[PDB]
């Protein structure tokens, strides 16, 4: 788990070849006695931030490229500046993707774009445009089958529908994005996400359809469509399916768009060795034999090495990965990525399920992804009472504020309570969203037993916190 | 996500039927307006002590029952006290699984126990005794085959076998367990290890097994046997191979001795949520019905609702499941079972691996497994400078104690940094375990950038906090 001079802790997604890094690992252990050791936490994109500049997270992280810039800004990654010949040896386009403010921020590692999985024994003529697909459905729920599972809960997976028919994330003008420039709510956008609402509500898909409800019903042989990426491949092997991997259909007659990711390795800015992570990527991950071992645990797409990516551009299924990527886009890596996700996730989930309109849910998430960041130097947090008697409440009353002291709307705050002793008794009623921007109240009950200080820490957007105390006690 | 008034949240583990128990959860939301959000966090189990009490877990968490005495003991369950009718509809010794100082603290769900899984085409005959393994192995290696692969990394999956031949947690006497009488260094428990590290040592299984690497290498017919429990069976369905499922084999002519578990469901106390809690478990999930939407998904086991189980009984899956639990031992629920399972975690990895001896990995294991916890009431924790100017550091020191004041040789700590702004720049050492027992140090550099405060928090197993406050100032 920790952070140790002389040793390698590595974060990688629960999806990708996680067992084959370790093997590249136990060479390097072999070769060097610097032990490697591969985790795959559940929210490790999250996490990372967290815990990175306070002595906490990993040697190095494995995502997609988009988190990395966000990550940048912060001072959480040593600047990779590798030798002209071992750059040489990665797809230009590749190192573009770990650019951020001209300095290289991470080690690209494979090309990832989503495409369309068949099931060739059930329809080896896959549909060519999205809008057939319901009458398709018809066809095939009349055999006992379905047309198409996919994650609906992952607003990647939904994107290129959205796109296809022109929307965008932020608008790329002047050699910058313009983060205030929001295109998620026009017209091509409420439509392909419409489409997919009309999807739902004609009982072709189900809006509560996860990752692992798509795998399973695919891998079984049950639907004959799914929309995943090159790591799904290895499962679909393992199953009895006859499988191809193609195109995206497309949607008004446009190809769905999907955003491209680079899985990238980046270095923790903390880390005491640096050096021995640089090593480990350059000389034994990044060539023929280590990609090797991780894509034969689950294959990475299109891999950043020249050498080795010759070798897999045969494989049509990489092939077909190579068209849907140069019919979406290479995403932004800059920091409001994050927030850019966080409400299109929002607005599919809310409009799948009809707790809001297309119209509604897509003007929202522009609002959200146009949003400023919480500022640590104009929110307040406060409690009413410092000191509990029991029977008696202490409100805690918090307004998220940014850089310029305007309130920020939809604010993500985790609560955490420090116990001195775990011998008090407590009453914590929610989190309470008040009826203006930015406003929280929390109320917290002393009921006695035992007196006990608790201390209670918000911390706001995954960044800044701030902290009250409460002293309960009997008399 | 977040626990309010009229919605329920259920975490349950990944392994396990979520998307099934949705599908319960869907139905009951139907009939009551009452949301149902089924969750399955990483690391669940020790999330929702710290989150429950704070007001922050699920209404429901579902685990197998030995981790719910502790809970109970910190008062976070409430109490259930079903009707007798409803009773009489469970069988009496998943009651028992789930009572803990006279009160029923959770709902019994379904009888977990290991089998030996195995692949008809490659290996018909499965082994009688764990001995002849490495010798099957040699056969299958030069045919392309292994014998035997199973998750290494979670002491569940080693306990049988280190059982076998008679080891024990806990001492059962006079109505209670002996938690000071500790059986996972006697003469048998030290066989069955040294076993497992033979077939290590002689390359027929691998010491950096785990559950993916396991299931991947049944799954796709690489390996002829893995050890697993019902859940696993829908991935083996979805495969292509032809499985049987059957008794453990032998060590020393003893059966294999699981540890058995009963999948339980308790209430959060702090829920103010309870009885729609209670309703969604009597009245829909606790019925053939509910049963068998979570069973279609993931096998549950041998469930605790008779009239379901009658029909289940016939599956010969089921009745091997119940063959090998027959064998084994239900597992205590006392609150000493987390500190005995990581315990037998850290000697079967740091053994399996050739980091310690056997004989001195259960030593170990025996001392911790038999530890008081720590006590918030005599633990110390201080910092030698409270505020800092640029190129200056601050040592933390602890001191981790019990209730009678004796250090506590091997502790979790973990380590949470809140930041006031994020502008500081800081240097974070190690956590250095000292010379002494139950002894920590960190070094906290100030370099300046910017005027900073950081709250330092410690938490001690999973329990108590400390904090300390360290001022960061440019002048
Ligand atoms: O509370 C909501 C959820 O929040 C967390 O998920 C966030 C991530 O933190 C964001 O970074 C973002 O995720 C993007 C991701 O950055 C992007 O690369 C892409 O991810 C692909 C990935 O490239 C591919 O290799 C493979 O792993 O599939 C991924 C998709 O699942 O797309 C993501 C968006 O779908 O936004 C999400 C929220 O949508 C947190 O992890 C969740 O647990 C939490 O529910
Ligand atoms: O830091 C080490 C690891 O710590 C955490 O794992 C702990 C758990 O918190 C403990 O409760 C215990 O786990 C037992 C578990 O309580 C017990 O029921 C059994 O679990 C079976 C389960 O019954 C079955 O249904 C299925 O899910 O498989 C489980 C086994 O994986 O056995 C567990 C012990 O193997 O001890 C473990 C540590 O071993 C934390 O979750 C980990 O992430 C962490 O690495």
């Amino acid at each position: 788990a920790k952070i140790e001079e002389g040793k390698l802790v590595i974060w990688i997604n629960g999806d990708k070849g996680y067992n084959g890094l370790a093997e590249v690992g136990k060479k390097f252990e072999k070769d060097t006695g610097i032990k490697v050791t591969v985790e795959h936490p559940d929210k490790l994109e999250e996490k990372f931030p967290q815990v990175a500049a306070t002595g906490d997270g990993p040697d190095i992280i494995f995502w997609a490229h988009d988190r990395f810039g966000g990550y940048a800004q912060s001072g959480l990654l040593a600047e990779i500046t590798p030798a002209a010949a071992f750059q040489d040896k990665l797809y230009p386009f590749t190192w573009d993707a770990v650019r951020y403010n001209g300095k290289l921020i991470a080690y690209p590692i494979a090309v990832e774009a989503l495409s369309l999985i068949y099931n060739k024994d059930l329809l080896p003529n896959p549909p060519k445009t999205w809008e057939e697909i319901p009458a398709l459905d018809k066809e095939l729920k009349a055999k006992g089958k379905s047309a198409l599972m996919f994650n609906l809960q992952e607003p990647y997976f939904t994107w290129p529908l959205i796109a296809a028919d022109g929307g965008y994330a932020f608008k790329y003008a002047a050699g910058k994005y313009d983060i205030k420039d929001v295109g998620v709510d026009n017209a091509g956008a409420k439509a392909g996400l419409t489409f997919l609402v009309d999807l739902i509500k004609n009982k072709h898909m189900n809006a509560d359809t996860d990752y692992s409800i798509a795998e399973a019903a695919f891998n079984k042989g049950e639907t004959a469509m799914t929309i995943n990426g090159p790591w799904a491949w290895s499962n679909i092997d393992t199953s009895a399916v006859n499988y191809g991997v193609t195109v995206l259909p497309t949607f008004k007659g446009q190809p769905s768009k999907p955003f491209v990711g680079v899985l990238s390795a980046g270095i923790n800015a903390a880390s005491p060795n640096k050096e021995l992570a640089k090593e480990f990527l350059e000389n034994y991950l990044l060539t023929d034999e280590g990609l090797e071992a991780v894509n034969k645990d689950k294959p990475l797409g299109a891999v950043a090495l020249k050498s080795y990516e010759e070798e897999l551009a045969k494989d049509p299924r990489i092939a077909a990965t190579m068209e849907n990527a140069q019919k979406g886009e290479i995403m932004p890596n800059i920091p409001q990525m994050s927030a850019f996700w966080y409400a299109v996730r929002t607005a599919v989930i809310n409009a799948a399920s009809g707790r809001q309109t297309v119209d509604a849910a897509l003007a929202a998430a522009q609002t959200n992804a146009a949003a400023n960041t919480p500022s640590p130097d104009l929110t307040v947090m406060s409690i009413d009472k410092s000191v509990l008697s029991p029977g008696e409440s202490a409100t805690i009353t918090t307004i998220v504020k940014d850089i310029d002291g305007n309130p920020v709307n939809e604010v993500h705050i985790n609560k955490t309570v420090a116990r001195e002793n775990l011998k008090g008794l407590w009453d914590y009623g929610p989190l309470k969203k008040e009826n203006v921007p930015g406003k929280y109240t929390q109320v917290i009950t002393y009921r006695g037993h035992s007196n006990e200080r608790i201390d209670i820490s918000f911390k706001y957007a995954m960044s800044f916190t701030k902290e009250i105390s409460i002293r309960g006690r009997l008399s």
